[PDB]
């Protein structure tokens, strides 16, 4: 059935991401000159160079099957490289993707997944192929990613202060104590994918002033504990690219917590 991808280890990995034969880094954009690092390095910090890495993947699976050896090395190598850039962001938070990438420091050819991953993702655009690493090589471990970092962006008006707000049209301050569904992947590529729909608990205050204007002030933290990362549960499209790879290679369903508590201050106007 599904095949499996060794767990990055210095023994089985490639000396290099892609094989040396490609590498994550910002598209060629043709006519804006040679690639420099702001771009590449703006790239490691956005989705589209979790995006890229799967897409890479598959594609390295589309041209040399997923059973292929060499995908697989690079499918591990590769995932490798996310890890262990996820690892450092982990233990660094606050740097530059594309830091945590590639400086490194341990060499991320040399990630060693056995010894080296962590439960805790950053939360970072390399999350979700650490959660596909986690899915291949996890054994079915719990992980976690800190909701503090899976670029929650809470719409109160999606949330049952959007009652409170959208007419209701009470004024005053309300105590809101709700927990909402919250598709990450609507708005998150990166979050989408691993941990997709997500169900928030919020408790706060929402102040409306007669003029509709309105702030939410509330901590924001997981109704559920912990969220399947599984085919079903990611969302958007770098979600699907898991799915995909996920679908090709053996892997085990495991929870990612999503501990933590978010503070948040939103405002808008009915």
């Amino acid at each position: 059935e599904t095949l499996t991808v060794h767990a990055p280890s210095p023994s089985t990995n490639l000396p290099s991401y892609g094989n040396g034969a490609f590498s994550l880094s910002a598209p060629h954009v043709p006519g804006a000159g040679p690639l420099l690092v702001q771009v590449v390095y703006s790239f490691f910090q956005s989705p589209n160079m979790c995006l890229q890495a799967l897409t890479q993947l598959e594609d390295y699976i589309k041209k040399h099957g997923a059973s292929n050896p060499l995908t697989l090395q690079i499918i591990s190598t590769n995932i490798g490289y996310f890890c262990n850039a996820d690892r450092n962001l982990v233990l660094h938070p606050g740097i530059s993707v594309y830091d945590a990438y590639h400086f490194a420091k341990p060499a991320p050819s040399q990630y060693d997944y056995r010894s080296m991953n962590m439960k805790q993702m950053s939360g970072n655009v390399t999350t979700p192929i650490v959660a596909l690493a986690h899915y291949l090589w996890g054994n079915g471990a719990e992980r976690s990613v800190n909701i503090a970092n899976i670029g929650l962006k809470i719409s109160p008006m999606k949330i049952n202060q959007i009652k409170d707000i959208i007419k209701s049209g009470v004024v005053g301050t309300f105590p809101v104590s709700t927990k909402f569904t919250h598709a990450t992947g609507d708005y998150n590529v990166i979050t989408g994918a691993y941990l997709g729909n997500i169900t928030l608990k919020t408790e706060g205050t929402l102040t409306i002033s007669a003029n509709g204007s309105w702030t939410y002030n509330g901590v924001v933290r997981s109704y559920d504990d912990k969220y399947d990362f599984n085919a079903s549960t990611h969302r958007g499209i770098i979600g699907e690219s898991l799915t995909r790879l996920g679908a090709m290679f053996s892997g085990k369903e495991y929870q990612i917590l999503l501990p933590g508590e978010i503070h948040i201050k939103e405002s808008g106007k009915r």
